[PDB]
DNA sequence: ATTATGACGCT
DNA sequence: AGCGTCATA
């Protein structure tokens, strides 16, 4: 028992927005403040594609990927902020720009990991030693901990209000610490929780901007934590939580294990929770789901995960995207170099101002296509050197990457029908 | 006809 | 390199 590292070694969060895109309209536009509100893209197709929620709106049945029309006859009252729409397409600017906003807030506490346009992961190891050190041996006190849930209590031998049942399992939990412990993981978890406190209070304050996180000692723990008590909370998710969490916990819900493995876990297995994961053996579950997928979910259904917070602040491409549904594929030549050109034209502006902002060149352009019968999200990914940025070049290379694609016999005609273009630039260098 | 992204793994 | 998987507003 004493050689079995136990991955506790350090203390990891996850920091991500509550309905963020709603939040940038809300912060714009008073009116759609504490309402039913949802962010849409496009509208002439039933309505438009709704792409975030607010949590009053949640109330009523409304989610991401339903369309306004169906929303609105579940929430008539719904209010709706669209997607800013330049050059023909949806484009994300607005909500690129708020990340950044909230990315730089969190950095002033340390080397974040940014892991969507709304969440990033912290690993807050070196400044829970640090506080720690400064402490003096000194007990946490509630107050430090005004937003925290402590995941799995209260617990064991009046009550029935949310906030009052908060404050009773913030008791037993920092009732039961070892102060005198400097080393004591849940003590460094408890520090981690009062640091993000106070990151979550910097970024409400000079964003507007709410947010939830979660508390633990790795990335699947941290994510998972952070959604047990959105919006506006934090919960802190210790090691010995991870047994009960884990004994009904759904496989599907852990991260990576949404899609096909996860559902391959169940089937092959015959299992449904985490924590019947526990009953095989490391080269068993390598056995079904590979050397690397194996090891990950041993020691993942124990708590257990070594992925490092990525020192990335910054994404590492800036691509353009649009699908092109329906009757509405790209069958001519004049057509598909418009939209190559407008793609391209976005590109080249965030391009721009990417290199100016992080002193740094992208060198190579993707150009990926679908074409109208295929089931993939793509159907074809080509790449071709990028040592410009202009726009009327990279749809010009853009073109000459797909010229072949087309099956059709004369050259104005493009057959079969595009429906999707992309265009990516990737591989920075310093600049 | 959820769309527009973005990262990581496989071979 | 190109494809697949998984993820998130
Ligand atoms: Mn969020
Ligand atoms: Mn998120
Ligand atoms: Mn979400």
């Amino acid at each position: 028992g004493p050689h079995m590292a136990t991955g506790q070694d350090r203390v990891v969060a996850l920091v991500d927005m509550d309905c963020f895109f709603v939040q940038v309209e809300q912060r714009q536009n008073p009116h759609l403040r504490n309402k039913p509100c949802a962010v849409v893209q496009y509208k002439s197709w039933k309505g438009g594609g709704i792409i975030a929620v607010s949590y009053e709106a949640r109330a009523f049945g409304v989610t991401r990927s339903m369309w306004a029309d169906d929303a609105k006859k579940l929430c008539p009252d719904l209010l709706l902020a669209q997607v800013r729409e330049s050059r023909g397409k949806a484009n994300l600017t607005k909500y690129r720009e708020a990340s950044v906003e909230v990315m730089e807030i969190m950095s002033r506490f340390a080397v974040i990991e940014r892991a969507s346009i709304d969440e990033a992961y912290v690993d807050l190891t070196s400044a829970v030693q640090e506080r720690l050190q400064k402490l003096q041996g000194q007990p946490i006190s509630a107050d430090l901990l005004p937003s925290t849930y402590i995941e799995g209590l209260p617990q064991g031998p009046e009550t029935v209000q949310k906030e009052g049942m908060r404050k009773q399992g913030l008791f037993q939990w920092l009732d039961s610490l070892q102060i005198d412990n400097l080393t004591s993981p849940d003590l460094q978890l408890t520090v981690g929780a009062v640091i993000v406190e106070e990151m979550r209070a910097a970024i409400e304050r000079e964003t507007g901007f709410q947010c939830s996180a979660g508390i633990s000692h790795n990335k699947v723990l941290a994510k998972l934590a952070c959604g047990l008590n959105k919006p506006n909370r934090q919960t802190l998710v210790s090691h010995g939580s991870v047994p009960q969490l884990f004994s009904q916990m759904p496989i599907r819900k852990i991260r990576s294990l949404g899609g096909k493995l996860g559902a391959s876990v169940i089937e092959i297995l015959g299992i449904e929770y985490m924590g019947e994961l526990t009953q095989f053996t490391e080269s068993q579950l390598q056995s079904h789901f590979g050397e690397k997928n194996g090891s990950w979910l041993y020691a993942m259904c124990r708590g257990i995960e070594h992925d490092p917070v990525k020192p990335r602040q910054l994404p590492k491409t800036i691509g353009c995207s649009k699908n092109f549904p329906g009757k509405t594929a790209l069958a001519t030549r004049e057509q598909v170099q418009w939209w190559l050109l407008q793609l391209a034209q976005e590109l080249e502006e965030r391009l721009t101002k990417d290199r100016n902002d992080n002193d740094r060149v992208a060198t190579q352009l993707v150009v990926s296509i679908r074409v109208q019968g295929d089931k993939r999200l793509s159907s074809l990914r080509r790449c071709c050197a990028l040592t410009r940025y202009d726009a009327h070049k990279m749809s010009h290379d853009a073109f000459t990457v797909i010229k072949n694609c087309n099956t059709s016999g004369i050259q104005t005609e493009w057959s079969p029908p595009l429906t999707m273009l992309f265009l990516c630039a990737t591989k920075f260098s310093a600049s």
